């Protein structure tokens, strides 16, 4: 059975859904493994790398998926109605495991659905225990707050560490994280290692446990908490934005007012730029100056950590495919009854099997 | 007594030889502090910062240095032939301390002298233990190796600490620092507290104390430098060096070449033909880009991919931490001044007994000492 890998179209997508370790594993499993030449560049990984994993290079998309049974990918296949129609380009009945976004877009599940191609939305993975090992949402907002910081310490022109020097000491960067979701907790945990005095907050306290867990102050003051934040932002170096619930437009964490009150050099990562923003004054993929502060919307934020993102997502990929291979007789039996499967299916032979719109 | 500090005007320079700490300091001393207008924004230091502290605002730098006794600079200041004649600006007389390139940059040095400016070349500060606190060399190269860490984990698309996550385990990043001074030092804490295996190499054996005291590993060629400093090492050493580096080179994630020789370009530590030898997607900051540099692929101020890898090469790394650069710029000049401030009468007299003054000082009242 043929499982082939493409290299991502969108512009600013450098991940690729593939690893070398994972190519030894699908052929170890039975599968060919197919890659798009140039697929993993942008990942650091070379497609001798790919080809002395066990993998074979196929020039051009169409070429990697003519005969694949199934088909890894990071983004959605695109669209003729986005120019290339990357669904023509997979087999009839094939199987296709990525992010679909899923939960909004139609002419892609449309498309998928004239084909009688079998979708699983990887990011639609139940959220249960035994799925962990599954879950895309989770590995690449792990990489995504560890980012955030790094970015951070880029655009800012002090040092994140106390440096107490013969020419006197430099204190440390105070760091104010919203959102203590996965990727907030990767930039509590990275600006601390750091050096930066780091607080934290959200509107789920559940999370208060975690935030002193490594070390970040979660910010008690309910909205005289407004005060409470304004009072900790206003002497803030680095405010990072991680408030991205999936599905829904972000909550404006920062007004323009509250910036025009912080300090100038002072640094706002928004991670939830796609989503609005949990700061208004975000703009997507650029770097606002505005009060003397500047305001970072990168776009993929994973994708500036494609070499690490990248064997992850392969290995979310592998996990969840692996339970089903009969490779015995070199066939993908998906068991229809298991939940991981079921849940993310989003449509087969032809049938739209997920509501949402 | 008027002690002024100007915008610097040369390209890309965002640091600023002041701070509101030390203009209160200097103020206690008995001076009359002013800074041109908005000489501290690359820093992050507003006029009213400076104004709280107690310093007077002025309009243009032309202004600033008019009936300054003492000027603080960070970088050399500009001649006529440069477009903007700022030693036309200083006062005759007056007292300029900063980073002059004097040695280097003999036009400055006589324009200096033709206005019988006294001028104290900091860079040139006595390499001794009771002047570590007056060395601007040092703290702005222990910001540089902190930046260039921080530089390298922006270019780097892996992060750098091992991480543990349900997807797997990442490990973490291979730092190897070339030359372990002030800069490579604070490399190696750096890197380590980001997390990354730190491995670390010099010419001089008091490095490998240093390194392994940080949690690095000493990477030892043959053991078999100077009098602080560095000397021009030899080719069965250089091509031995060459040789045990790249054992190790070659699972090198990251790349730090500090090292630097006094007078000297900067040693070649890394060649293309090693570079050709490493994972793609490594990256190499080199340091001592301006001083030649320590791979032969750096371009100054740019970024290069070269056999996937990428060497890069930023120019005024200090100036990339400005905003910390500066207040401990500004102390290395006010430690190096205080302890000339007559208390007993209340003046600026700098004892020329003073090693620190003897060896800084480049010209004075129109004559020039030691340009040989
Ligand atoms: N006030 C004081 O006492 C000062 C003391 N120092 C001391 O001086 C030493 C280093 O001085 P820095 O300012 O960093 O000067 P630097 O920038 O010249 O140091 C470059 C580093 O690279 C090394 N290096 C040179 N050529 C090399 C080659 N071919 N291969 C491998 N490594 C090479 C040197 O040994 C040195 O550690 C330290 O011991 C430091 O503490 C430095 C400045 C002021």
């Amino acid at each position: 059975m043929k499982i082939a890998i493409p290299k991502e179209r969108r512009p600013g997508e450098d991940r690729v859904a593939i690893s070398p370790e994972v190519v030894k594993k699908l052929v170890g499993l039975g599968f060919e493994v197919i890659v798009e030449q140039g697929a993993g560049v942008g990942a650091s990984i070379t497609d001798d790398a790919l080809t002395a994993a066990g993998a074979t290079i196929a020039s051009t998309a169409a070429q990697a998926l003519s005969q694949a049974d199934v088909v890894w990918k990071v983004q959605r296949p695109m669209t003729a109605e986005e120019g290339t129609d990357e669904v023509a380009l997979i087999k009839e009945g094939a199987v296709l495991m990525c992010h679909l976004g899923a939960l909004t877009n139609r002419p892609v599940v449309e498309a998928l659905t004239k084909r009688k191609i079998t979708a699983y939305a990887m990011e639609l993975m139940p959220r249960i225990s035994r799925a962990q090992s599954m879950d895309i949402l989770s590995s690449q907002s792990n990489l995504a707050g560890y980012r955030a910081v790094i970015d951070g310490a880029y655009e800012f022109a002090r040092a994140f560490p106390m440096m107490m020097t013969a020419a006197g000491t430099v204190p440390p960067a105070r760091v104010l994280v919203f959102g203590v979701g996965v990727a907030g907790l990767q930039a509590i945990a990275t600006a601390k290692r750091l050096g930066a005095v780091v607080m934290a907050t959200d509107v789920r306290a559940a999370t208060k446990e975690q935030v002193e867990s490594l070390g970040g102050k979660f910010i008690t003051v309910r909205k005289k908490q407004a005060e409470a934040v304004l009072k900790e932002l206003v002497k803030t170096d680095i405010a990072i934005t991680t408030a991205l619930i999936p599905g829904k437009p972000a909550p404006v964490l920062i007004t323009e007012e509250m910036v025009t009150k912080m300090k100038p050099g002072s640094v706002i990562i928004d991670l939830a730029v796609e989503a609005g923003g949990n700061c208004p004054l975000s703009e997507p993929g650029k770097i606002v100056v505005k009060h003397g502060v500047k305001i970072v919307g990168h776009t993929n934020v994973p994708s500036r950590v494609a070499a690490d993102a990248s064997p992850l997502f392969a290995k979310n990929l592998l996990n969840f495919l692996t339970p089903h291979v009969d490779k015995d007789t070199k066939t993908l039996v998906m068991k229809l009854e298991d939940e991981t499967v079921s849940g993310t299916c989003v449509t087969r032979d032809g049938a739209i099997v997920h509501p949402a719109l």
